[PDB]
């Protein structure tokens, strides 16, 4: 319980506590703290929820504006390319990915690019998998799940994506070569990167090398059901610097949340 209406050094050594202790991480906790002082304000939790819900909403345009008339999380395009390591739960998290826009009235298609578990999935979720015989070109494969999904008028294809990462061939390289060939389908596309992190592992490293090979638009953070407190996110997005667009909270195929910054600050906060 942080005392909001109390001497401004009990607020934030309180401040500070709580925000350690929900694994906001040293670096941003002290960013909030000095940010906090700076800005002399009597409100000192609706200055601490503007900083947090800052830090977690990266997205020129809208600098000159300064809001966003606009503002549910939705695919700016056709195409998702889903990036990530193994392990970290990208095959199910596609599947919810379907799972929650098919229930949202969209017709989805998955393309199995991690040339098994998604196909199976499809199956169970009534979804299309564009795949392929052993080891097929992943790129060729994209390319005719992109051909496919217009042709059959659907609204949103994800492209599952290999995750090793010390092969034969450059993980980064095969990335690239889907990202283009998707786009000799569509050349408005890939309009959605996402790269999925564990909560657990939330270690960001390799995550930025996904970012300099395809250019990130989003995460997904799976697994903040486990031990990771959800405050993690932060310094996710401070290092990644592209919202969180899902959060994984289950193995089943609905415990996917679409994230809302302004719950998630709230929750962080909270008596
Ligand atoms: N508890 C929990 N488990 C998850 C979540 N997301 C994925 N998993 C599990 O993580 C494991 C790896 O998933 P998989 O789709 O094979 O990961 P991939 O190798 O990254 O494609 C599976 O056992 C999933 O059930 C989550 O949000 N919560």
């Amino acid at each position: 319980a942080i005392p909001w209406g109390g001497n401004l050094e009990e607020v934030l050594e309180e401040l500070e506590m709580a925000l350690l202790a929900a694994d906001v991480g040293l670096s941003a906790t002290e960013e909030i703290l000095q940010e906090v002082r700076a800005s002399g304000r009597k409100d000192l939790k609706e200055a601490v929820k503007e900083k947090l819900v800052g830090m977690l909403e990266p997205d020129a345009t809208l600098r000159k504006l300064g809001f966003n008339p606009q503002k549910p999380v939705e695919p700016k395009g056709r195409v998702v390319l889903v990036v990530g390591v193994n392990g970290v739960g990208k095959t199910t998290t596609i599947a919810k990915l379907g799972r929650y826009y098919q229930n949202l009235g969209k017709k989805v298609m998955f393309c199995a690019g991690d040339t098994t578990q998604l196909s199976e999935w499809g199956k169970r979720l009534s979804i299309p998998v564009i795949q392929g015989p052993e080891g097929t070109d992943p790129a060729a494969l994209a390319y005719d799940a992109v051909q496919a999904m217009k042709a059959r008028g659907y609204d949103l294809l994800f492209v599952d994506t290999a995750g090793r990462l010390h092969t034969k061939h450059n993980l980064m390289e095969e990335l690239k070569k889907v990202k283009r060939a998707i786009a000799k389908a569509d050349p408005e596309e890939p309009k959605e990167v996402w790269l999925v992190l564990d909560a657990v592992t939330g270690q960001l490293e390799q995550a930025k090398k996904f970012h300099e090979a395809v250019g990130l638009t989003g995460v997904i953070v799976t697994k903040l059901d486990g031990t990771a407190k959800g405050g993690v996110l932060i310094p996710i997005v401070r290092t990644l610097k592209v919202p969180i667009k899902f959060v994984g909270v289950g193995e089943g195929p609905d415990d996917l949340q679409p994230f809302d910054p302004e719950a998630f600050v709230e929750a962080l906060l909270e008596d």
